[PDB]
């Protein structure tokens, strides 16, 4: 779909066998979930954003249905206000910015 | 344009006479720039992103050219480590996310 930014570009996801919603960010560079349960190997990871930084527990090759559009990457768990879809994820579904 | 997101979304604008690179951020409700030179009046701010809260100034009514696309809107400058546009001046510009 297309998507206009009136309103934050919230959209709906599937993890870990879980629904939820998330925020397509293309300032973001890697995709940050907040906390939740995700089978699995993990490694730690400090990341960050405007406000300084969090620690995170990364996870390889986690399958993310974004908007129906599946999607195998890197995910990170941690002390986020919000879901953020990031770039990593965004092209694998082909997402695009358009102006 | 289209732009992919394999790479930061990075563009130049023009704002106060000086050319900076920014980041096209759909994550952002707000516009913030790093510290700089900026003419008029301004009111304190809080914002919060990942990693916490940051005190910024804001200025309204600013006029801004984002690649080559005019718009004028509220700005905010402080401590911010990459100049982020964010909604409120993406959607001026008819910016929109495509998959
Ligand atoms: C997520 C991560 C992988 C750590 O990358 C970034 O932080 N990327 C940021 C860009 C960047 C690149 C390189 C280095 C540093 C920073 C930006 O795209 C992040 N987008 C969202 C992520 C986020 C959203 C919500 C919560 C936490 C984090 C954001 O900060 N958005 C801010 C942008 C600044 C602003 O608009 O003022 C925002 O909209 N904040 C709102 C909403 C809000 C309220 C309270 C707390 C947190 C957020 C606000 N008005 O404060």
């Amino acid at each position: 779909p297309q998507i206009t930014l009136w309103q934050r570009p919230l959209v709906t996801i599937k993890i870990g066998g879980q629904l939820k919603e998330a925020l397509l960010d293309t300032g973001a560079d890697d995709t940050v979930l907040e906390e939740m349960s995700l089978p699995g190997r993990w490694k730690p990871k400090m990341i960050g954003g405007i406000g300084g930084f969090i620690k995170v527990r990364q996870y390889d090759q986690i399958l993310i249905e974004i908007c129906g559009h599946k999607a195998i990457g890197t995910v990170l768990v941690g002390p986020t206000p919000v879901n953020i879809i990031g770039r990593n994820l965004l092209t694998q579904i082909g997402c695009t910015l358009n102006f």
